[PDB]
RNA sequence: CUGUCUGAUCAGGCAACGCCGCGAAGCUACCAUCUGCUGGAUUAUGGCUGAACGCCUCUAAGUCAGAAUCCAUGCUAGAACG
């Protein structure tokens, strides 16, 4: 259909400083900084004021127009990161062998070493991306968290972690061994 | 070793390689021995963030892993007008 014009506000904290020019998105907080690029998409930058900023699509059509609040939430998700931080807990789900999950180092790169998955006697390693912090929680058992200034990081992280840890050759409705991400939040409470 | 021929011996010739045992060298046998590499990108699929569609959603923009696949690495030839 060709709309006109669409828009969106993002809303800007009072901490927080967003920086743009020629589609890069880069916002700063007390957490940090966060960069964007955006040059994949056609959208325009208006700053309404220090508290708003307009988003705009001209004569877009319907896939481009739907392309726009996307923006928004990216660029809203890197606010609150850089404000509050984000914080994905798994849980470690066996029935019988005891999921054995230790955060080491090896050549100088942090790792997430699950060992004893359903008894097998591979041992399992997964990558920790820069800027992203586990820990294996003290309050609960069983319970790793996964914390960062990046949603994008930090969920990709999490999903790293449940991914290597599927169940092959056994009914998965029965064999529901794993670990899943049992809350998505933010590192201050709200 | 047989037959025959050189008078015998010694030493030999022939039997349309005379026949037999062993037989080096050379060739050769899963009938012998040795050797047959590690990176990236993907398919199906499972995912992340995420709109459309105030919710949801692996998908639309973007993105992760991933097959005996593919492209390299490696291996053979080297364009007889590179
Ligand atoms: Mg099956
Ligand atoms: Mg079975
Ligand atoms: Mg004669
Ligand atoms: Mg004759
Ligand atoms: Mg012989
Ligand atoms: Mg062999
Ligand atoms: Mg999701
Ligand atoms: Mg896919
Ligand atoms: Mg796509
Ligand atoms: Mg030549």
């Amino acid at each position: 259909m060709k709309y006109i014009q669409t828009d969106q506000i993002l809303d800007i904290p009072e901490g927080v400083t967003v920086d743009i020019k020629a589609r890069v998105v880069k916002v700063t907080g007390p957490r940090g900084e966060l960069t964007k690029d955006l040059k994949h998409i056609d959208v325009t930058f208006n700053k309404i004021n220090n508290r708003a900023i307009k988003i705009t699509v001209h004569n877009g059509d319907r896939k481009h127009v739907a392309a726009l609040r996307t923006v928004k939430s990216l660029i809203a998700n890197l606010i609150t990161g850089v404000t509050k931080g984000y914080k994905y807990k798994m849980r470690f789900v066996y029935a019988h062998f005891p999921i054995n999950v230790n955060i080491i180092k090896k050549d100088g790169q942090d790792y997430v070493e699950i060992r004893n998955f359903l008894g097998e006697k591979r041992v399992r390693e997964v990558k920790i991306h820069e800027g992203v912090t586990m820990e294996i929680s003290s309050t609960q058992k069983d319970e790793l968290i996964v914390s960062g200034n990046s949603l994008e990081a930090v969920s990709q992280n999490a999903a790293d972690i449940q991914q290597i840890c599927r169940v092959r050759n056994k009914d998965i409705r029965k064999f529901l061994d794993g670990i899943y991400v049992s809350e998505r939040g933010t590192i201050v409470e709200e």
